[PDB]
């Protein structure tokens, strides 16, 4: 058993704010922003030993990352950036940093009440996305 337990399960998007703006900041093109912004993903978090898996399933894309906390990995994002990612647990929050082309973005995932809150930041543009158990 582990503190990451609080994240495990199947989650459904219930609200999004400022995500088109965040995606613009990151450099996502118009057509991708439109189609990804329409997506209503289900997000499946699981843990097997030290390996955490986060899967997103939507009509836009079905993606998945697996990782060990603190240990860099290379990720291809749904908008086709090739980034170096590191995810750590800080004070109960999963902190995901992606670095590419001298740029960086941080994605925080946290449990608040019965929700899983996703906060995405690029420069000083923040987007908040709220998920509930499916
Ligand atoms: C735009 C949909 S993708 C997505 N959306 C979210 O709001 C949270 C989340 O973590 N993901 C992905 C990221 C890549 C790994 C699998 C999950
Ligand atoms: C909520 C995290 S956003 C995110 N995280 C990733 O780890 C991969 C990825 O592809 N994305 C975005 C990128 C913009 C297009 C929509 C998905």
């Amino acid at each position: 058993s582990h503190m990451c337990d609080a994240f495990v399960g199947t989650w459904k998007l219930v609200s999004s704010e400022n995500f088109d703006d965040y995606m613009k900041e990151v450099g996502v093109g118009f057509a991708t922003r439109k189609v990804a912004g329409m997506a209503k993903p289900n997000m499946i978090i699981s843990v097997n030993g030290d390996v955490i898996t986060i899967k997103s399933e939507s009509t836009f894309k079905n993606t998945e990352i697996s990782f060990i906390l603190g240990q860099e990995f290379d990720e291809v994002t749904a908008d086709d950036r090739k980034v170096k990612s590191t995810i750590t647990l800080d004070g109960g929050v999963l902190v995901h940093v992606q670095k590419w082309d001298g740029k960086s973005t941080t994605i925080k995932r946290k449990r608040e009440d019965d929700k899983l809150v996703v906060e995405c930041v690029m420069k000083g543009v923040t987007s908040t996305r709220v998920y509930e158990r499916a």
